[PDB]
């Protein structure tokens, strides 16, 4: 209730739907942190391999710097090696992850 909750994605993957983080001070201190987590969470073998190392708006053309710049409700593209890809992320995904709870 309390929690900023943005749903983060995976660049150039079409068939992942995202997933829900809470972002407090409590669950995560730092941006390093952070990327630490995606990476743990949505880097595997084939997806994002080398690990998360970019955090990108929905329209690719803003890289994320600071906690601040993430948005209650938004969506952003976790990159690794190869630039953005423009996908239809968010399409068919019900914003009722950002409202209830």
């Amino acid at each position: 209730k309390k929690a900023k909750k943005v749903r983060f994605y995976r660049n150039g993957d079409r068939y992942f739907k995202g997933i829900v983080y809470a972002i407090s001070p409590d669950r995560f201190r730092s941006f390093e942190a952070l990327l630490a987590d995606l990476t743990r969470t949505l880097s595997d073998n084939v997806n994002l391999p080398q690990g998360v190392r970019t955090i990108y708006t929905i329209d690719g053309l803003k890289k994320i710097s600071s906690l601040d710049q993430l948005v209650e409700g938004e969506s952003y593209v976790c990159g690794s090696i190869e630039p953005f890809k423009k996908l239809e992320y968010t399409k068919n995904v019900n914003p009722n992850w950002s409202v209830n709870v």
